[PDB]
């Protein structure tokens, strides 16, 4: 899967700028669990500059919830970077998984870092919009630099259980630790 972002700076509030219309809008059709017209979905746009990647994330969710201790459990979507896209099939220090939740917390898996992540979310009539800005941490783009990417929306019901697992690039559920599993993310002007 091959997809592209344009150059740009959005402001992190939730709002989507104008500027986010230049960029195409990707969508998270991969299942590892439920289904897209049972399960909560995202409308992805992406833009970048020198020293962050953005990313807005527009989810169709009716039922919010974070009961569970688990925050993968909990109504969130997850960012994943490969910087260097050596797509190996375990994190190398270059490497994150990043996540928020419709309450707009954050937390992290392998390579994550609240200094590299900055985020603001909106709730909308079904659902809400996720936007964020996370920091390079071994790279400085330039056109045309592609690094491996991939984002999954976790789905959970007014049970606290996670009923769905969906993402861009992977169907697998191991994009937590396998980078191989993400998409290839083309940083164009
Ligand atoms: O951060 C670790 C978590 O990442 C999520 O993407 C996976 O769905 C969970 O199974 C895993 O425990
Ligand atoms: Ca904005
Ligand atoms: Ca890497
Ligand atoms: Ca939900």
């Amino acid at each position: 899967m091959v997809a592209t972002a344009k150059y740009g700076t959005p402001v992190i509030d939730g709002e989507i700028d104008e500027i986010w219309n230049t960029t195409e809008e990707i969508e998270t059709k991969a299942v590892a669990m439920g289904s897209l017209d049972k399960n909560a979905t995202a409308k992805v746009r992406v833009l970048w500059d020198e020293n962050y990647l953005y990313v807005l994330a527009i989810v169709k969710d009716p039922v919010l919830n974070k009961d569970n201790s688990n925050p993968w459990e909990q109504d969130s979507v997850e960012i994943f970077i490969d910087e260097n896209n050596h797509k190996t099939g375990y994190y190398e220090d270059d490497d994150a998984q990043f996540r928020v939740n419709y309450m707009n917390e954050q937390t992290f898996g392998t390579g994550g870092s609240p200094a590299r992540f900055k985020t603001a979310v909106k709730l909308i009539e079904g659902g809400y919009i996720v936007e964020a800005a996370i920091k390079w941490k071994t790279i400085k783009p330039t056109p045309n630099t592609v690094i491996g990417f991939n984002i999954q929306v976790n789905d959970a019901n007014e049970k606290g259980q996670r009923v769905g697992i969906i993402s861009w690039s992977d169907p697998t559920n191991n994009s937590w630790r396998d980078p191989s599993k993400f998409g290839n993310l083309r940083l164009i002007k």
